[PDB]
């Protein structure tokens, strides 16, 4: 029960790391209410990319009232507006405000940086390596 | 903070759903203190699978005290065992013990099973269709 607890908002970005090419683009949400990350990997910035990531997102933290992005195409195409009302997920552009999701972007790319450096990787992370990298860094962040 | 609350033993098993072919292992954790499950699928029953899933799951549950599986050479070779070493987990296979797993995988294949017939997937679920799917029926089962 939420109770008088912190409402259920998401802030959504996509951020491009070439650590992980070529799936190098992260999606990432953070839940506002818990500071909880969710990032995957695409390699494509695209409307589909952005409801595969908030269906495994959905799975991670449970289905949000809304969702907070900006206006990329990805976001308030025709498919990505109706892939969140199937869900009944409701979703905001702003005001034509995701300060949490910018600062979860560069605290996972300083931490991919630091994982993948410790590992010897200090240019690009080998392809079999990202994975686990990557979750690893979910779990820093998280946990 | 634990305090009293239950403690932080994980068990995991693979099992085999044709439906999500040709990835159709699904690697499944449960959480012995929440019954939270996390599941990924996979080619191939391996070593490194384990490993891929278990990187997940420490993503989205935390790092476990321990996890408890079976004597399948996925779980007892030496590069599982290293690799839980690494990460500080402690690994057990019970007496010479985990029901809880065993009723996840049913629900997990009862619950794909439904979703997927629900979209007009009698057969094998369209390779395409099996991410979200998947997502979905571990958000069903968790929240």
């Amino acid at each position: 029960g939420r109770g008088l607890g912190p409402l259920q908002i998401w802030q959504t970005d996509f951020t491009l790391e070439p650590r992980m090419a070529p799936r190098s683009w992260l999606a990432v949400t953070v839940d506002t209410a818990s500071s909880a990350i969710v990032v995957t990997q695409h390699g494509r910035v695209t409307s589909v990319a952005a409801q595969h990531h908030w269906a495994t997102a959905i799975a991670v933290l449970g289905r949000p009232k809304a969702i907070k992005t900006d206006n990329g195409s990805c976001f308030t195409s025709k498919s990505t507006r109706e892939w969140l009302a199937r869900w009944g997920i409701a979703h905001t552009t702003g005001i034509p405000g995701q300060a949490m999701v910018e600062r979860a972007n560069r605290l996972l790319k300083d931490k991919i940086r630091v994982l993948a450096e410790g590992d010897g990787f200090m240019k690009r992370i080998p392809t079999s390596k990202q994975g686990e990298l990557l979750a690893k860094a979910m779990y820093a962040l998280n946990h």
